């Protein structure tokens, strides 16, 4: 996931495994390579299946102007007039919800301007 003004470099769960009242972080990391070919809309979305409670993202306000979470979809908007190109992360904070089945694998989708990657995590119950 590379367009030539940021590259998401990795995307890594804390755990594999999503379970009821139990904490798991989302991490992205990025660089921001060019800030001359940023522009106003570039963004990450973030797509969650519908088993989080508390969907909490933490980020640089220099490198991302605002986040919004609506419906399990979390967008990380980018600040065109960051400063300089950048190296960074971001984490979306999230605690499971009572909808886990365990052993279900969950598609999390992240799309760096509709360049699109999938990652799983997988259903526990205690």
């Amino acid at each position: 996931q590379n367009d030539g003004a940021v590259e998401i470099t990795s995307t890594t769960f804390e755990s594999n495994t999503v379970a009821k009242g139990i904490s798991n972080n989302l991490r992205i990391d990025y660089k921001i390579l060019n800030k001359d070919k940023l522009k106003d809309g570039d963004k990450i979305v973030i797509s969650l299946p519908d088993i989080f409670k508390d969907i909490e993202p933490k980020c640089h306000d220099q490198h991302f102007k605002d986040f919004d979470v609506k419906d399990g979809v979390v967008t990380l908007t980018f600040n065109e007039n960051v400063e300089k190109a950048v190296t960074g992360y971001m984490i979306i904070r999230f605690v499971g919800n009572s909808n886990i089945r365990k052993g279900v694998s969950y598609p999390v989708s992240i799309d760096l301007n509709g360049k699109p990657s999938t990652v799983y995590i997988t259903g526990e119950e205690y």
